[PDB]
């Protein structure tokens, strides 16, 4: 298994220490249900633990050491990681093993960062974190502690191979919850849900569900696919979507501004908008099962096979009053 005492041990110490009240019974629950698992346990297990000497969350998320590492010992960690294939969330680089994942998670990255209040010294939330990689990013751009929640044992152990790689930081932890599952913290200073809300059967109770979890001043950084249109248009497919199950809703950026102005949301912007392109995500050799090429009509990329328009991000930022 892995430890979550240490996160307890922190989380006691600081303003999530009411937190303790729920979290450890949910995720020894959690635990429990768990029974390839040991082939992904394994790989966290077997890698070295390294304190990095070069440590970069700034610009990526890259590690190296003083001496470059002996071309069996990057072997040995290549082919560890290889086990926690598919890797879908980074790119990461660790002592010149280079995770080249399907997505660019950067681009999103660099697409956010700008609109965002100053995340120095923040206490930070990130809701379906995946493999975490904006968690680090986050660390760089000088938050105090990045939590992140997605449940997924896949996830939760390609976080824990990174970290552990990168000399065992105790400045993100990623917990196997689901966003349904919290109570209303209302401890954070900050709020990421990228690539979460279509993927919920209701889209509002999400957004006031994130909304629980700030500060009051808090911001809320919210991101999703969308559709062209003005404040009442909203696609609701069918059994597919860019072949993917349970997409519910995906409205106009115009539309998902005025939710947020109804769970309460205030100074409301618009910040990125931005069709997804295939080299933005794509097969690689950390991830080989189908990508957005395969979910894109082939005799016109601007939809779907299913026939829907084809996807789109939008980037919305806002504060709780
Ligand atoms: N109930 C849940 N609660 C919290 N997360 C969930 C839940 N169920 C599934 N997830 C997680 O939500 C994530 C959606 S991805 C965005 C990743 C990152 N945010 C990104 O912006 O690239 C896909 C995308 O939209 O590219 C997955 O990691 C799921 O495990």
């Amino acid at each position: 298994m892995i430890d979550f005492g240490n996160f307890y041990s922190l989380i006691a110490k600081n303003h999530l220490s009411h937190w303790l009240e729920t979290l450890p019974a949910q995720i020894a629950n959690w635990q429990r249900e768990q029974q390839l698992f040991k082939q992904w346990s394994n790989a966290v297990e077997f890698l070295p633990e390294i304190k990095p000497y070069r440590l970069d969350l700034l610009h990526s998320v890259t590690a190296e050491s003083e001496e470059p590492l002996s071309a069996g010992q990057i072997k040995r960690i290549e082919t560890l990681m290889r086990n926690l294939m598919p890797w879908r969330k980074g790119p990461f680089s660790l002592y010149g093993v280079n995770i080249d994942t399907e997505w660019r998670s950067d681009w999103k990255w660099d697409r956010v960062l700008p609109h965002l209040s100053d995340l120095t010294g923040r206490t930070i939330l990130d809701v379906g974190c995946g493999s975490g990689y904006h968690m680090w990013r986050m660390i760089g751009a000088g938050a105090h502690l990045a939590v992140g929640i997605d449940p997924t044992q896949l996830f939760l152990c390609q976080f824990e191979a990174v970290r552990k790689l990168l000399g065992n930081d105790q400045r993100a932890h990623l917990l196997p919850l689901g966003i349904e599952q919290l109570p209303a913290l209302k401890a954070f200073d900050t709020v990421f849900s990228m690539g979460v809300l279509y993927h919920r059967r209701s889209p509002l109770e999400h957004l006031w569900q994130l909304k629980d979890q700030l500060v009051n001043e808090g911001e809320l950084v919210l991101e999703t696919l969308v559709i062209d249109g003005d404040e009442n248009t909203v696609l609701v497919p069918g059994d597919r979507y860019a072949q993917m199950r349970n997409v519910y809703f995906i409205p106009s950026a115009l539309a998902l501004k005025n939710w947020l102005k109804k769970c309460g949301f205030v100074d409301i912007r618009i910040a990125d908008v931005s069709v997804t392109t295939t080299e933005e995500q794509r097969r690689t050799e950390w991830m080989v099962t189908e990508s957005l090429a395969d979910f894109l009509d082939p005799h016109d990329p601007g939809k779907t096979v299913e026939g829907y328009p084809a996807p789109k991000r939008a980037v919305l930022i806002a504060r709780k009053p």
